[PDB]
This record gives C-alpha cells, structure tokens and sequence, in this order.
C-alpha cells in the first residue's frame, strides 16, 4: 500500500484531503456537551395530594403505585419517598442502554391502570411520569428590579408567557417552574359563614354552581326544521374571570331578601397554587424555569437560541422583569474545548520542534505536522458513526491519544531520513525500503493498541459507560493514523524529503545543529556500549527488573482509587435544616444570614445567591431549604483561595456560629447526574410487618453499631427526616350522629379550610386556571382556631368543631421512605481514611445482619453498581493481554518472542504511579485510561525495536547481540522524539490550575510520569528482553551469524 | 403535503389580548397586505369569521328564590337544546348510545326556550322565561 | 356535543394544550375548537421521528389530563391518530 | 423554508470539491480535473 501512494502522492493527498474535509463537516455538526449519557435511564412518578401527610400519601398514592410497578423490562431497583406536603416520588431506574423512550412508556401504562385508585384529588393535580436522570443545563431566574412584583405575580408570567416559548427553543427537552401560575384563592372566614349559617360545603357548592360551563346546544340546531333560517350556537353559563365577579357569588338569599355574597364571608384575589416553597435571588423575590438538555443535542446552541428568545421577549416584558441566569454549564463546557483544542494545537507546535531538532530540515518537518491533523479530524467524522459527542471523556480520550498518532508519523519519516542517510538511496525508493521494514510492524502494532483499549468499552455500568468513550475515541484515531502512515505519509515522505548524501549525520554542520549532531553521536555509542556491556551479565539486571515489579505492585496497593476529578464549576450548593417541625419564617431568617454571607464577606466571589425555602436533599417540608451559590468567572478569582474548593469550606466554617439550623456547604461533583462519588449509600428494610417505629430503631441499632467502627464506616447517617409533631384530631363517630351532623360535612370542612381545596378552574386573561378554597391564615394556625370552625346539622343547627372532636400530640414521619415496595431507610457513608468502600460495605452488611428478625438490607445507587462489576479488571485485562500475545504471535511469527515485547508494561507503569502519588493524585478514570496509553507506547517502540532486531537476523542473517546493538541504535533517535514530544504536550495539563485541570492533572500526571519511565528504562531493558528470551527458546547456531 | 403555492402565516396573541384584539391585529395586516398587491396576492385568513350567537343568563338570585336548582337548569336546557348521551343499549347484539333530546319543533328559535319547565323544591313547575334573560352578541364559530 | 366552540376551547382544548410538554422531536401544534363542539390539536414533528415513538409519547402526555376533561368529552372518546398518512380510498355506500 | 434556505448553495459547494478531488485522483493532477469540470454550464443551459 505505501508503493501505490508513492506513485500517486495526489491520490493520497486526496484522500487525506476527503478525510479532512469529512472531519469538519462533523465537528460542525457533532452535538457538544459535557460529559454523555452516564447515569442509567431512571423514570419518574410524581403526584400530589394537597393537605396530605407522609403516611396519607403513602398509602393512598404511593403504595397503590407501587403494587402496579411489575413486567416491566430492564428494572433494577425502585424507591419512594411520600412527604408530608402532600408529595409522592417513585422512581425507577433502569440498566445501561434500555430505550428511554420504552422504558417511559412501559411505566408509563403500568401507572394508567393504577390511576382509578388514586384520590380524585391526586389524579386531577396530575400524575407525571418523567425521565429524570437528564442534567440541568441551565436554571433560568426571572425577578422583578422595580420591586412591583412578587414570586407569584412573577410566575406567573413566566408561566402564562415564558414557560412554553422556552420549552420550544432549540435544544431543550423539559422544563420545570419555581413555584405556581396563578390560582383564584378563596380566603374564606368562619367567623362570616357562620354568621349566615354557612359552611366551606356550600362556598364550595356556589362556586361551583356560578362558575361553570354549560353545554346549551344551537338555534336551529340538528336535526332541524324545514325551512329554518336562522342556526346560532346557543350560549349558556361561562367560566368567571376576575375577583369582583368571584365575589358577587349569590352564597344565599335570606328570609328579608338580604343576599350572602361570596366576598361577605371570604376574601378574594389571585395567587399561588401552593405556598410551600419561598424562591429568592440575592434576597429578592424570584421564580424561575429549570432547564433540561434534550437527548443527542448540543448544550452550546441550546444556551444561545434560549438566551436569544428571552432577549427576543425582553421588550414585552412588563417594567422590571430581568432574566438572570443563575445556573448555566455553557462556560465551563468552552473553556473545555478551548483548553483541549489549546492542547492539540501545543502539542503539534512541540513536534514541528523536535523535528527540525533532530532532522534539521523543515520538509521533513510538514509531514507529521500534516499526517496528525488529518488524523484528529477524521476521528470526529468516525465518532459521528458511532453516535458521539464531542465531550470531557472524548475530548481528553483525542489528548491521550496524540502519543500513537504522532509515533506512527515520526517512525515513518525518521526511518525514511536514516535510510536516506546511513544508505544513500533517493528519496523515493528509501520510502520504499524504509516502509517495508516497519509496515508489517505497524499492522501488528495497531493490532496490539487495539488489544488494549477495546476490553475498556465492554465495562459495565456508569464506568463502563465512561471508558466506551475513551476506549471508542482511542482506537479509532489511532487506526485512522496507521491508515494515513501507510497512504499519506509514505508519499509525503517520497516527494517532499530531499536526498540526504550517504554517511552524512549532520556532524559537518556549523553551530548549533552541528554541536548537536555530534553529541548525539557521541551518547548513541555511548548507548550502545553502554546495552553492549549490560548483556554481558543479563543475570544482574533480571533482578532489577524484578524488585521493579514488586515495587509496582506495592505502589498500586497503597495508591487510593477514585472516580473522576472534583472540578471548579463555577456554582456550587449549601444545604439548611432546621429542627423538627420548624417554620417557614425561621427557615427564612436563617437563608437571609446565609445570603448576606456570601455577598459581603464573599464579595470578590459570589456573584449571586439562589435560595429555596421548603424543599431540600433530604425531603420536604417547612424546615428545609436549599441556596445555589453562583461565582464570578475564574478569570476574576486568582488563586487558590478563590476557588470553590476553599469557598465551600469558609462558608460552613462561619455557618458553624449559626444556632438556629445546620447549614452545609459542598461543591459539586463532576459528573451531577450521577452523584456519590464517595462512599456507599445502603437502605435498611421492612420485610415483615414490622413498621416504621421497628424501622427506625433498627436503623440507630445500625448507627450506633456503625459509629463503634469509626476504624472502617466514616459519616453513617439517615438520608431521610427524622419524625416530628402532629396534631392528632379524632371525631366522635357517635356525637356527630347524634347532633345530626353528617360525616362528609365533618371532613369537607376540616380539609377545604386547614388543607384548601381545588374547586374548579376559571379562566385568568385567556389562560385556564385554577380555584382554590381555603381557610385565611389566621384561624388555621394553632389548635384553638379548630374550635371557631361550624358544621350544619339536618335540623338546621350550626355546631362547632369542639363538640364532636377530641385531640392530642404525637410524632409522626413528614418522609416515608420505600425500596421496592416496602418501607425503607436510606443510609449513607463511606469508608474511613485510607480504606477501601468494598469492604466498609461488608462491615454495614455484617453490622446489618445482627439487626432484629424482619429486618432486611440492600446496597443501591453506586454501591449496587459496585457488586455487579468488581471481578471484572481481572477478566477483562486477562483477555487484553492475551490478545497481545496473539498478535505478537502472529506478527513475529512466534510464541516465544512476544514475551520481549509484553515485558515493557511495567517500565511505564511504575512511572504513572511515582508521579500519581507523588503529586499527590488519585487512580481514577483519566489516569487508568493514561495508563492504557502509555503501556501501548511502551508496547509499540518496543515492537519496533524487536522488529528491527529479529529482522536483521532474518533476511539480513546476523547473530542475536550485533542485530541488538544494530537495532536499539535505529530505533534510538526516534523512541527519544517521540517521547520529547509527547512529554512536553503534556505538561500545561500537569501544572493546571483553575477551570477543568482536576481532569487535566488526572490525564497529565500520570501519563508523563509513565513515559519517563517508560523511555528512559526501555531503552535499556528490551535489549535484554530480546536476548534472554531469543536465548531460553531456540534451537541451534543463533548468537552466531549465518548466511 | 399541499400547498406548493405561496406562504402560511399564524398571528398570534402573546399578551392576554383576546380574540377581538386578534381579528382587528389580522384585518389590520390584510389591509397593509392588500394595499402591496405588486409583492402579496390572496392574503386571507384561514378560519371563520364571527356569527351571531344567542346568549342566556339565568338569574340566581330568581332561581334561589323559586326553589329551582341550578342543575335542574342547566342540564334541562343542555339535554333539550344540545342533547345528552344517556347511556347504552344492545342493537341486534351491537352495544350503541342513548341520546335524550328536544324534538325538533321544540327547539328552534327564541320563543321555543319559555316552553320548557322546571320544578321547584316545593313542587311547582316553572318555565325558563321566568329565571332567564336574553340577548344577541356575535362570537367565533372555530377558535384557531 | 353541544357545545361552542369557545367552551371546546377553555374546557377541553386549553386543557390538552397546557399538558403537550416533554416531547421528541416536536416542530408546532395548532388547534382549531369550533361551535360544533368539536375540538382538534394536531401536533406535526420533525422529518424521520419514529412514527409509532412520536405517538405513545403525545398519547401518554394526553393520558394524564384525561381527568380536567369533562365527563361528556370523555364518554365520546378523546382519539390520538397518525394524521398525515393519506386516503388510499373512499368507498361509498347507497342503496340504489 | 426559514430553516433551509442556505442549504442548495453550500450542499453543491461540497458537490464540487469532490468532483475536482476525485478528478484529481483520476488524472493524478491538481490542474487537469477544471478540463473536464468547465463543462457543467453547457448541459445546463440547454435545460434552462
């Protein structure tokens, strides 16, 4: 193949051309976004019973659900909170790879035909099933700057008028809303119902009875009359539209003609749905629009068109709606291209450097510099095949990738330029000599890179999911470069290179490149005698190579394994909780402190502070709230001490003065829609009868057992709230009878007035909407206002509450946890410092297993993952490696020399693992896929070293130390190129501070650090391989030359 | 498919407008339309334009008076005037709908609404014309 | 039945409107409700959306506001069709 | 319409660079492949 192409260099250059032009044409269109489809596909059931508590929702809601979640494809596990705003979840998460949109549907059907069991109060607040495990993109915030608005007028808007013109900009996929459009709020007043012998019954009656639409049928409707000559629709009663005419409801006519009115007895006005959650931006009112990526789109464009749209609306807001942007991953996905395309673009600037420095020549120069970006951009095309992205893992996958793709360039044109110089031949037909030498090589070579990377993509889970894309990204350009090493660059090599005179080194040169020439041939004897008198006694070195194997192995025990690199986003989170039971308004105060931190003493950082009162991590309910700390651009904090990382920390250092609440600050993780990264999270289970009250115990029973092992389990605690007071009201069955006084009238009244109660809709400026009943505020806040509410009796008595109710006090949970069907408590932790997660979750295993009888456990989330992946790094790598002997096989047409290449893994290895623990670092994703990288490097120049040896003893006929010394002095001056090159790209990524560099530092530490040693060493060490193993397999007259 | 020929445009009410303010938007762009004839040719809209429609308000405070219920009303002059689906019956094996409704001659025009009666709690009859007024106005036969 | 077109629009159409959120591949709806008592929400989707997919989704979403319809409308049925497939025939039947 | 407008013009920009690449091939030339490809105006106007 490289013959063709040296008699057809156009043909070549068109093909590298059409490759090029097919990688652009990609690149333009490939979606970009962060990182891709990691966490498993998880639906979700989400419904609402307003005035419920945890246990009502439960039982009406939640578990009627649950008992329909069955035949259902691809289901792993199921959990569900029910909460004490009247707030059922279910969701269902599914494994790797199960069609979202099946999985969805399937749900979606088994929940339709549980629906006639729910309340007719949850099914016409709706039941949502959603995909959930999709990320933000982006948290929309929209106040009011004149201060004439407040979080439900805001909301409204958003509501009537931005919520759906966003939902159909490009690029997005669902949307959710901070708070409610409004609701027609009917604040009734007992004190005036009862006045007119009323009840909250026949409010409810009269509005709707007076706010309706009626089907009336048309003049001259069909069939009609012959002759008819007039056909209109008849108009009847339609829906009421205001707080005057919901006030002139006619409730009652008295005896002297007197009219009850609806606004007599209540007050009127538009308002939210529910007031449970207080949203504010840098403590101004604020709703706002949570915005999801849709599925294979791009998060660049989708930011651009939204952010257009809301300007395109800009004009038609009402004065004072500005659109602040919170919460936006766009910036820090820009810096990521721009920082990985910084280091592509570095990286071949370094190779038009070694080149000329060692082949002193700029033709020689453009070949490399040709041959790689003809690579890079083709793999776009090829990841466009596949279904990729332009993402983190991609991205640093095509970094990590720059060692292969410049070495098949370097070996090529190098060995082109030495046997122009050390023979003399032309430039076309050394091309020709040169790639008949190391075509064959570079085809197994290719062949062994691949052994290597493809096991990463057939990992399960989250991970797996995580190396398909290096391992995907890795083989794909590196094949397209042995391709362009056989097609391209052995053409370019034949036309561009002028002829080097033979026996000319460059050792005549004047100056700086003469100097050069000379001291490199001076340290190439050197080398050589240098290997020369090492394999005089293989004996000694054998032991070195072994005590640098067992101290690989205990460097790879003792260095701690992660997941992926915290980074500095740019936003991170604090989280509140208040004590059982506690207000909305001590919520708030205690946000307010929290707000007027982060924009005083963190004035140079904090450009805005979004908090939510109401809703929390661990559950619902008036003592817990959330704030979204957003930062100023990393351009603007220098430094350490203005990172996240230290943010976070100074935050929960000053809210540990705070008494009224505990309030927690911590950054993201890197991958949100995953979580953990740490620990293991495990759910404690009722499989008896046993009850919430056995759970809970059950539950301390394991913290306390837990908490004595602080040696092994860090940090166990409950996921869930803790119970709090309830307000226990019982009616007399007996009383009521008694008085006359209907049970329905009872509840309808209790619930209507303390709960409010959805009547019916009215329509709101065009826009259909709803009508809530409810109790005004100041006679449903403490038990003596139960007394002041009246029920009418069949004879026509009004009675007050305290005549057929008794009550009390008692505890009760406002989030009652379920895994798959049954109660549960979800109970987070990780393993103490220096100890592994799969063995502290064998202790909460044995610490679980001493827990009453009924009692049942399950590891879920990432600890789930966890037991069905772990013996997998073994098989997966005992295939790898056998796969490269096989080819190594194949390619030296041998079973025994193989062995000379496979024992350069660990010369790379250790170096990874020098520069990982000296520096600090961690075995996560980046550095093992690093290691991948480096072991093939490694792997590769020692092919081409064994190669060139067993070729010289082959058709050239030499004994085994001469075509050793011969073939380590060839191979010399490019194994160092490249590894220059390579070492050298890498380094802005090793010395990155600020935005993305904890991926950066992971690639980078650990890649330099194992090709120093894998240079360095290798060069010395696969001299020996050749011939101990050239000398234990043979047969007769080897280290004696032949004809 | 269709078309092939020209232009389909949708205007649009973004603030609370209405339908009034959105017909006068359109004939107002028709107008400015029409008045290029040398660039736009057969600018017109779509749908329906408005018909008269007969509007019925009961009273009340003159049905609480009389002992008559709302429903009594409302589902009286739906089930004669726009018919009701009342439930099902088997037709030669064939389960089909049950219709109630006015015969013909009895809902036709204005006069035909005082001929129908409702009772009252104390058991009187009392006929629409007593608890309804009524009047002309013009409205949308198809809201796009 | 019966109704107008306005009273199909604010009890049935709205209604179904304020629900289509959450779907694949979606250009634009439109709707017409008419004095007939008939409404009609057709929702078109970009070219090469899985036919059968783009439905189920459009059916489900409709599914849970079924319950804010009326009693009437849904005794009539509330249909979700594949609309832009074309008449092959029209047989018409007499009795000569 | 609005969203594919500018399509006919960029699409046959690609259509062309191939024609000239694979010309290129072919004839093994840079300059020979505008030989054959000036002949596209004279079968379009006899159509136009």
């Amino acid at each position: 193949m490289p013959n063709f192409f040296i008699d057809r260099p156009i043909f070549a250059w068109v093909i590298a051309i059409i490759i090029m032009l097919a990688g652009g044409l990609a690149i333009l269109k490939l979606p970009v976004a962060q990182y891709p489809t990691i966490a498993p596909p998880a639906v979700t059931i989400s419904a609402s019973y307003p005035g419920a508590d945890a246990k009502t929702v439960q039982d009406t809601v939640t578990q009627v659900i649950e008992q329909n979640m069955n035949g259902i494809d691809n289901l792993m596990y199921m959990s569900s909170n029910s909460d004490s705003t009247g707030t059922v979840q279910i969701t269902l998460t599914f494994e790797s790879g199960t069609d979202a949109d099946i999985a969805q549907v399937q749900v979606q059907n088994k929940l339709q035909l549980a629906m006639p069991l729910l309340p007719q109060e949850v099914q016409q607040q709706g039941v949502s099933v959603e995909k959930s495990s999709s990320s933000f993109l982006m948290v929309v915030g929209v106040i009011n700057t004149d201060g004439t608005m407040t979080q439900e007028d805001i909301s409204d808007y958003v509501a009537a008028n931005m919520k759906d013109a966003i939902s159909r900009t490009s690029g997005v996929g669902d949307v959710q809303l901070f708070g409610s459009q409004y609701a027609m709020r009917i604040w009734m007043n007992p004190n005036e119902l009862n006045k007119f012998q009323l009840t909250p019954v026949d409010v409810i009656t009269a509005i709707k009875a007076q706010n309706a639409q009626v089907a009336a049928g048309q003049l001259g409707g069909t069939p009609p009359v012959k002759g008819q000559q007039l056909n209109a629709s008849i108009i009847a009663q339609t829906r009421l539209t205001s707080t005057e005419e919901f006030g002139k409801i006619l409730l009652k006519v008295n005896q002297d003609g007197s009219r009850v009115l609806l606004r007599d007895v209540a007050k009127i006005e538009l308002g939210g749905e529910n007031y449970d959650i207080i949203a504010e931006f840098n403590g101004q009112p604020a709703s706002g629009l949570g915005i999801k990526l849709a599925t294979g789109a791009n998060a660049l464009d989708t930011a651009a068109a939204i952010r257009a749209e809301l300007a395109k609306m800009e004009p038609f807001f009402p004065s004072g709606l500005k659109i602040v942007y919170p919460y936006d991953t766009t910036p820090f996905v820009k810096i990521s291209i721009h920082e990985v395309v910084k280091t592509l673009v570095e990286a071949i600037i370094l190779v038009f450097l070694v080149m000329y420095l060692f082949l002193q020549n700029f033709r020689a120069t453009l070949i490399p510099t040709i041959a790689v970006p003809v690579v890079l951009l083709g793999t776009f095309a090829v990841l466009a095949a596949f279904g990729f992205s332009i993402n983190t893992l991609t991205m640093f996958g095509m970094v990590l990738a720059i060692g292969l793709l410049v070495d098949d360039a370097i070996v090529v044109v190098e060995n082109v330029e030495r046997v122009m110089a050390e023979e003399g031949l032309p430039p076309k037909e050394a091309t020709r000599k040169s790639m008949g030498q190391i075509q064959g090589a570079l085809v197994g070579i290719a062949m062994v890179l691949s052994a290597v990377f493809v096991p990463m993509a057939f990992f399960g889970g989250s991970t797996g999911a995580i190396y398909r894309q290096f391992s995907i990204t890795i083989v794909s350009a590196m094949a397209l470069s042995v391709l362009v090493a056989l097609i391209l660059t052995p053409a370019l090599c034949a036309t561009m290179l002028k002829p080097i005179a033979k026996g000319d080194h460059g050792e005549g040169k004047k100056g700086f490149f003469g100097w050069f020439n000379r001291m490199f041939e001076k340290s190439t004897h050197h080398y050589t005698d240098s290997v020369g008198g090492i394999l005089r006694s293989t004996g000694r070195y054998l032991v070195l190579y072994l005590i640098i194997v067992v101290g690989m192995a205990y460097l790879f025990v003792r260095l701690p394994s992660s997941f992926l690199p915290d980074e500095d986003q740019g936003v991170f989170m604090t989280m509140v909780q208040l004590p059982a039971g506690a207000t909305q308004e001590r919520t708030q105060k205690v946000l307010n402190e929290v707000t007027h931190y982060y924009l005083t003493k963190e004035k140079n950082n904090v450009e805005s502070v979004f908090a939510n009162n109401g809703f929390g991590f661990a559950g619902r309910g008036q003592n817990t709230g959330i704030a979204f700390v957003s930062l100023k651009d990393w351009a603007d904090r220098p430094g350490e001490e203005n990172k996240v990382e230290a943010i976070t920390m100074r935050a929960t250092r000053a809210f540990s003065q705070i008494k009224d609440a505990m309030v927690f600050a911590f950054n993201l993780p890197a991958i949100v829609e995953l979580g953990t990264a740490t620990g293991f999270d495990f759910e404690l289970i009722d499989q008896a009868g046993l009850g919430h009250e056995k759970l809970t115990q059950a539950r301390n029973q394991l913290l306390a057992e837990a908490a004595k092992h602080p040696d092994m389990l860090t940090s166990v605690r409950p996921n869930g709230l803790e119970d709090t007071p309830q307000f226990k009201i019982d009616i007399d069955q007996e009383k009521a009878q008694a008085l006359g006084v209907s049970i329905n009238d009872i509840n309808t009244t209790l619930g209507a007035a303390w709960g409010g109660s959805y009547v019916n809709d009215f329509i709101d400026r065009g826009r259909v909407k709803k009508v809530y009943v409810m109790s005004e505020a100041k006679y449903r806040m403490l038990p003596d206002d139960i007394g002041d509410w009246y029920v009418r009796a069949a004879d026509g008595q009004m009675v007050p509450f305290s005549a057929f109710s008794s009550s009390r006090w008692e505890y009760g949970s406002p989030r009652l946890e379920r895994y798959n069907g049954l109660p549960s408590m979800e109970i987070l932790g990780q393993a103490a410092p220096g100890k592994s997660t799969g063995e502290a979750m064998e202790l909460m295993e044995q610490l679980a297993s001493k827990l009453p009888t009924g009692v049942g456990y399950d590891w879920t989330g990432m600890s789930y993952q966890e037991r069905l992946s772990g013996n997998q790094a073994p098989s997966l790598y005992a295939i790898s490696l056998i796969v490269v002997f096989l080819c190594l096989a194949a390619l030296y047409e041998s079973w025994s020399i193989p062995f000379s290449v496979m024992l350069v893994v660990p010369l790379g290895v250790i170096g990874a693992l020098l520069a990982a623990t000296f520096r600090g670092l961690t075995n996560d994703v980046y550095f093992q896929v690093g290691l991948l990288t480096t072991i093939g490097l490694s792997a590769k120049n020692a092919i081409l070293i064994v190669e060139f040896a067993k070729d010289l003893m082959d058709k050239e006929g030499k004994g085994l130390i001469e075509a050793t010394l011969d073939a380590v002095r060839m191979r010399l001056r490019p194994i160092l190129m490249t590894s220059l090159a390579f070492i050298l790209g890498v380094m802005p990524l090793v010395i990155s501070t600020g935005a993305g560099s904890g991926a950066q530092n992971a690639v980078g530490t650990g890649v330099m650090g194992g090709m120093v040693t894998a240079t360095v060493l290798a060069i010395f060490f696969v001299p020996v391989f050749f011939v101990v193993v050239r000398r234990r397999f043979s047969r007769k007259n080897e280290d004696i030359e032949h004809s």
